[PDB]
């Protein structure tokens, strides 16, 4: 059993509560597995939209959250109330918002094969145009992703909408 | 949203309770998705071991179950007590036993690509030798799998251990 024996999930989440809040916010359950199994806590709000080339499964175990989406060219919202499950199709742009402390969401993804890239995008609050997109071969979320977000927040040029000129807040 | 909006999982399981028992026993949540998301009920005991070429994730939401395994050449058992999660590595032979009525287990698998075959195996209760193995391109569990099991149960020749000659009970 490469990934160990079964174990009690609510107790695991309790024992990792200190990591399910800022600044960490999430915790992957097993390492080096094909299924990426993560528990995401809160609070955490964010402005980036994720373009995942594969599906994402959600089961909101504790508390409530919601996903800001782009669907059919329009901004939409999918609520993840406590007890909700949800399967997100590939490439649907989503921005998870997790307002509640003590919340916990099971999120399951697949490891991306080489050449299958993730995208992270920001959109203009004023005119809705795409402001900035980075594509990334996502291997370790811990090292591959934070610098991406920091480099966007640090640069007015990256944050500048090419259509209406308004600078994204970061 | 190809797969619909989020929805309350405990209520979904309640509304499908009549299918989480014999003769059906399980119910896939979404169709035509890359992630195969199934709720498995009970009671159900079985004698076949599954050789899945990809991982299997378990979260035992209601009631208790256990997996009979082969691990390092020996017969073992992994208990899925209520609240347990578990990630099974590829190819570990497993035979789920679900003794309890009203139990419900979330099981998540991946659709197998072409050329990646599942195996289903039976082992001799007397000498532990492999009795029969069928490999299958698993596309629809509903049509691809029941005839496999029936053809094994119907044939003393398939059930006959090639090492000690004892006929498997089916
Ligand atoms: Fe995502
Ligand atoms: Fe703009
Ligand atoms: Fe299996
Ligand atoms: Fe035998």
């Amino acid at each position: 059993l490469t990934y160990g024996a079964p174990f009690n999930f609510p107790r695991w989440i309790d024992e990792h509560a200190h990591l399910l809040k800022p600044p960490v916010g999430a915790r992957q359950v097993w390492q080096d597995s094909d299924f990426i199994v993560t528990v995401v806590g809160g609070p955490n709000h964010r402005t980036d939209y994720h373009d995942d080339p594969l599906e994402e499964f959600f089961y909101q175990l504790r508390g409530n959250a919601y996903l800001n989406l782009w669907v059919d060219g329009r901004r939409e919202r999918a609520d993840l109330k406590e007890g909700d499950i949800f399967l997100l199709p590939p490439h649907v742009r989503h921005s998870p918002q997790r307002p509640e402390a003590g919340s916990a969401c099971l999120v399951i993804e697949r490891q991306r094969p080489a050449g299958m890239l993730d995208g992270f995008e920001w959109y203009c609050d004023a005119c809705g145009h795409l402001v900035h997109r980075v594509e990334v071969q996502l291997k370790s979320i811990v090292t591959d992703l934070p610098p991406l977000f920091e480099s966007f927040y640090a640069s007015e040029d990256k944050r500048r909408c090419p259509h209406c000129g308004q600078v994204h807040p970061g």
